[PDB]
């Protein structure tokens, strides 16, 4: 299965890529909202882990845009942890929303849960 990791912070992207690689997933990365939409269209990932505070296009806009044509599972992963943040992310189409800092094991379990459908 292929995972697209969207995060503008390379250190965070690297930790998630390391962990998902360990589970046997193919990993593709994007460092801004524009790269996120470009990788989504070119790679057709099976699941997207999506940061919200991103340059060019924010994660909420990336999710809304992607939802116009795809039901690809989206797991939002952000330091933004307010009730409004989680509710709007889910209402715009996210299937799950995890806050930073996060547990690598819990992220792995939620990706498996989403892929399980
Ligand atoms: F920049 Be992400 F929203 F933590
Ligand atoms: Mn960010």
């Amino acid at each position: 299965k292929k995972i697209l990791i969207v995060d503008d912070e390379k250190p965070i992207s690297d930790i998630i890529k390391f962990n998902m690689t360990k589970e046997g997933y193919e990993v593709v990365t994007a460092f801004n909202g524009r790269e996120a939409l470009e990788q989504f269209e070119a790679e057709q990932p099976d699941i997207i882990i999506l940061d919200l505070m991103l340059p060019e296009i924010d994660g909420l806009e990336v999710a809304k845009t992607i939802r116009k044509t795809s039901s690809v599972p989206i797991l939002m992963l952000s330091a933004k942890d307010s009730e409004f943040d989680k509710v709007i992310g889910l209402e715009l189409g996210a299937d799950d929303y995890v806050t930073k800092p996060f547990s690598n094991r819990e992220l792995q379990a939620r990706v498996k849960a989403l892929l399980r459908r």
